[PDB]
């Protein structure tokens, strides 16, 4: 089967704003996770075709990845910081759903999620 289209990253009909929290999510949170040694499998939508995973998009109906999250932030797609946080959580939980406890890719996600939670603990108060 084909890959689904990637999640929307721009919508000219969605209102836009800049907040210090969204700036932090891009400049601090995303940036720190992106450079992590275990980040690479989470940097783009899963290409189930190239990876030969016929069941991936049978199981994962709400795909999400850091490339999509980054594009959303660069485009001012998010209105609330919580939208972005929800997207990271969806990414992590999709990993845990598709795979099994103890799998290498799960350990990788766990490492990234721990770091994510550390950075979110330092989220500045909404100005
Ligand atoms: C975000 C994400 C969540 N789950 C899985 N699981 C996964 C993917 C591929 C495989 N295989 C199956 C065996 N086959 C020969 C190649 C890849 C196994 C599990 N992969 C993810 N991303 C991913 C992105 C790019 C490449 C790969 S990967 O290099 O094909 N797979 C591992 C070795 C990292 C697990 C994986």
């Amino acid at each position: 089967s084909m890959n689904p289209p990637p999640p929307e990253t721009s919508n000219p009909n969605k209102p836009k704003r800049q907040t210090n929290q969204l700036q932090y999510l891009l400049r601090v949170v995303l940036k720190t996770l992106w450079k992590h040694q275990f980040a690479w499998p989470f940097q783009q939508p899963v290409d189930a075709v190239k990876l030969n995973l016929p069941d991936y998009y049978k199981i994962i109906k709400t795909p999400m990845d850091m490339g999509t999250i980054k594009k959303r932030l660069e485009n001012n797609y998010y209105w609330n910081a919580q939208e972005c946080i929800q997207d990271f959580n969806t990414m992590f939980t999709n990993c845990y759903i598709y795979n099994k406890p103890g799998d290498d890719i799960v350990l990788m996600a766990e490492a990234l999620e721990k770091l994510f939670l550390q950075k979110i603990n330092e989220l500045p108060t909404e100005e």
